[PDB]
């Protein structure tokens, strides 16, 4: 039928059985066509904050015939959604600070049992951080490649926040991924292996440069980084 890229294939994974999924700035619709089709999801909303996306998503589900399971709404982030309506919810293909931003923003239509799947571009810290202070658990994490890109998928329900840390400081933890850190596969090592060489660079940069009390801030942070990498990567 519909065919998925590895990236949002891994995000639909986590669907829970007969759960009534959430996909917001979903691609046409695809992941939650994908989904209620292969029965993964027994129904779907999916969320569109420009009209072009919108119209296009309601054409598709429309034009797929899946109109009876699937709701393509437009509104900003859950605005599209009511407090009790998905049980679990998938926000892919943005920036961490986004997606932070837009759990943030909606959190008062979510119970805190919603499974949430998470797919950063970038920054899945902000998201950890999010997640940690609305007290989620992450139950799991996953970091592959597509098409020479690194992208990781966040997994995380209502439990201890900490139970995921468990053996790693929050500060790294939330910035490499506590289960990602554990796992240190290929993508991963690389992906950070390469941050900390380019954190290493800016702070040799940094170095030659003035002697300000700015700078040596800066110089402090990356220090902070430098070594936290360093610890992940061993
Ligand atoms: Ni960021």
């Amino acid at each position: 039928e519909l065919k998925l890229s590895k990236r949002l294939q891994t995000v639909a994974e986590y669907i829970p059985n007969g759960a009534v999924m959430a996909d917001i700035g979903s691609d046409h619709a695809y992941l939650p066509s994908y989904a209620v089709l292969n029965h993964k999801a027994s129904g779907a909303i999916a969320g569109e904050i420009t009209d072009g996306p919108f119209l296009s998503a309601k054409r598709q589900v429309e034009k797929s015939g899946l109109n009876s399971h699937i709701s393509v709404r437009q509104g900003d982030g859950l605005e599209v959604i009511k407090k009790g309506e998905a049980d679990a919810i998938t926000i892919a293909g943005m920036g961490g600070a986004l997606i932070a931003h837009i759990l943030e923003a909606g959190k008062d239509k979510l119970t805190g049992k919603e499974r949430l799947i998470l797919q950063p571009n970038i920054h899945a810290v902000h998201i950890r951080e999010w997640l940690y202070k609305e007290r989620y658990a992450l139950i799991d994490e996953v970091i592959l490649e597509e098409d020479g890109k690194s992208y990781e998928v966040l997994v995380a329900e209502a439990g201890d926040r900490d139970a995921a840390y468990d053996g790693i400081s929050l500060s790294a933890g939330m910035l490499v991924g506590p289960f990602l850190a554990k796992e240190k596969n290929a993508v991963f090592l690389k992906k950070w292996t390469q941050e900390l060489q380019h954190t290493q660079s800016i702070y040799e940069q940094i170095s030659q440069a003035a002697d300000t009390e700015q700078n040596k801030q800066k110089l402090k942070e990356l220090a902070d980084r430098m070594e936290l990498l360093k610890e992940v990567i061993d």
